[PDB]
């Protein structure tokens, strides 16, 4: 019953061949064998990986059932989305090497057959399988709710996940309203602390014409009204594509889509990753700066939202996005990464002026390499209980309360001290007594079911404090009053996890 770490992929390309939708997601994962191998070996020498039991794991593949019409399988090699195809083979493989009982499903009659057997102890999933779940299995699918790990690429904001607050607020999202811890949500880029981030494993082959710019977005449609832009960069460079098309000037070098290893080398010689606004955090980017691109990465001002982009409506969420990939903005920056305004000319100019210049290293966070994925992983999967069967984690001990002022939220006031918000924390904020050894001091209190309280007037010292568990946000400003926040420390290049978390 104990898990062994496993550095042979025999098994996992045999479950891999069962079904043709498994396919790009194969190829991926032979590509990077010798690397996974190599970081799974060299976190059990720095890691004590004993003592772990196996687990029994339903990873059900909602985006992959016909049921679902979304025919991503079937876009893969011809320029559609991949993202969501790279975090799967990235978690299937991480389960894999740290020796779990996996059992994968891209159809009903699995995710039956599979839960119909009992034992499983955790379930990954997406929002589109987790409707087939419930669908499936009938009212006692919430006896198995505090196993599900919910790959939610975007995130979930914790308005739109309780229903009743939902419904009270006109939102009308189709991808909310599951009632979930949200620490149950699974992102792509650590963009959400109500959430968990999951991420993936930035693809790279090192063990370049200084001139050569290679444009982000394989679908013509993106480069739509991008020629200013582009006509700019040109000025100084060659400009290639990778485009499966009368958007497309006549200058550019288009390579057609290019399998992973080909995709790779044009990386390797390319100086100048040039971003056109869409798509929103996607990985190719993360790849660019891991091959020693530089990245041109366009800044929105104002943020983009469902306030004013089309694409964000309907999404469970109100985050605002800096630019095309805040996460690259945010956590890479200079030199690798330049946010600039496609509006203002000169700033475009001297971005690109300085990158012509600039001598860059590959750079890869350590939380998007092989190990860091291992390590973050194996912590969820031995320490992320909503089951109630274990101790508290993370740990009391790591809570750093902080004050948010008027209009930040409480991301906002732990990240501006170089922490995170910690949301299993709100708990031990939340009355009277327990505001005293944080030096705020209640003259009167009332309860409210918001998502921004607890909140703190500190000209009448009057405490707001929940009403609602399943309300508690990270998200959110008070117009008016303080938030108390829970913040937490970070592992340095790995921010899902407290440095006494391991
Ligand atoms: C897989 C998944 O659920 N990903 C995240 C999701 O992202 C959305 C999802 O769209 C799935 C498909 O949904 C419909 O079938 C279409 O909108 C497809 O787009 C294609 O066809 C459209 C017309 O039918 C056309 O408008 C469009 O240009 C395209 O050619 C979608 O593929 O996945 C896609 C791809 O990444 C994404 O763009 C969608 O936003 O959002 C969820 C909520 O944020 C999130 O939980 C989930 O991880
Ligand atoms: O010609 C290409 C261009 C991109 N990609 C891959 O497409 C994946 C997805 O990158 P992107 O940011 O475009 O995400 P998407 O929008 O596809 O989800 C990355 O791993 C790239 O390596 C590819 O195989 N061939």
């Amino acid at each position: 019953s104990l898990a062994e770490i496993r550095t042979d992929f025999n098994i996992l390309y045999s479950m891999m061949k069962k079904h043709e939708e498994f396919r790009w997601m194969r190829l991926r994962i032979r590509r990077m064998a010798d690397a996974w191998i190599q970081a799974i070996k060299s976190l059990a020498e720095k890691q004590n990986l004993e003592k772990r039991k196996r687990k029994k794991v339903l990873v059900h593949l909602g985006l992959l059932t016909k049921e679902s019409g979304f025919k991503i399988a079937e876009t893969a090699f011809s320029g559609g989305p991949l993202g969501e195809l790279v975090q799967w083979s990235d978690l299937i493989t991480s389960l894999y090497l740290l020796g779990h009982d996996i059992r994968i499903s891209a159809s009903l009659a699995e995710l039956k057959e599979i839960m119909g057997g009992g034992g499983v102890e955790l379930i990954y999933i997406d929002i589109v399988g987790l409707a087939q779940f419930k669908k499936t299995l009938g009212p006692s699918w919430v006896h198995y709710q505090c196993m599900l790990r919910v790959l939610d690429s975007f995130g979930t904001e914790p308005e739109f996940n309780h229903a009743n607050y939902a419904q009270s607020k006109g939102h009308k999202t189709p991808w909310g309203k599951w009632n979930l811890n949200p620490q149950q949500f699974y992102t792509m880029f650590p963009h959400t602390p109500d959430n968990s981030f999951l991420g993936f494993v930035v693809e790279q082959h090192l063990n370049k014409r200084q001139n050569q710019s290679l444009v982000y977005g394989k679908v013509d449609s993106f480069w739509k009204n991008k020629k200013i832009y582009l006509d700019i960069i040109h000025t100084y460079m060659e400009v290639h594509a990778t485009v499966y098309t009368k958007n497309i000037p006549s200058y550019v070098k288009n390579h057609g889509i290019l399998s992973g290893r080909d995709l790779q080398f044009l990386l390797r010689e390319t100086k100048l990753f040039v971003g056109l606004g869409f798509p929103y955090e996607g990985p190719a980017p993360l790849e660019a700066i891991a091959n020693g691109c530089a990245f041109l990465n366009p800044k929105f001002n104002p943020p983009k939202s469902s306030k004013n982009t089309d694409f964000f409506i309907g999404k469970p969420t109100l985050r605002e996005l800096t630019s095309q990939h805040p996460y690259a903005e945010v956590f890479i920056g200079r030199p690798h990464v330049w946010t600039v305004d496609l509006n203002n000319q000169e700033e475009v100019e001297d971005a690109v002026k300085a990158i012509l210049n600039q001598k860059i290293e590959p750079y890869m966070p350590y939380e998007f390499t092989c190990e860091g994925m291992l390590q973050r992983i194996n912590a969820f999967i031995e320490k992320q209980d909503f089951c109630h069967g274990q101790v508290m984690w993370p740990p009391l001990s790591a809570l750093q309360v902080k004050l948010a002022e008027p209009g930040q939220s409480c991301k906002q006031v732990c990240q501006e001290s170089q922490l995170i918000c910690e949301p299993s924390f709100f708990q031990h904020l939340n009355k009277d007594k327990d505001m005293l050894k944080y030096k705020v001091t209640c003259q009167s209190s009332e309860l409210a079911k918001d998502i921004l309280v607890p909140s703190f007037d500190p000209k009448n010292k009057h405490c707001v404090f929940q009403g609602d568990l399943l309300l508690f946000s990270c998200a959110g400003a008070h117009p008016r009053h303080q938030r108390v926040c829970p913040c937490r420390d970070f592992i340095k290049g790995q921010v899902a996890l407290c440095k006494d978390c391991l």
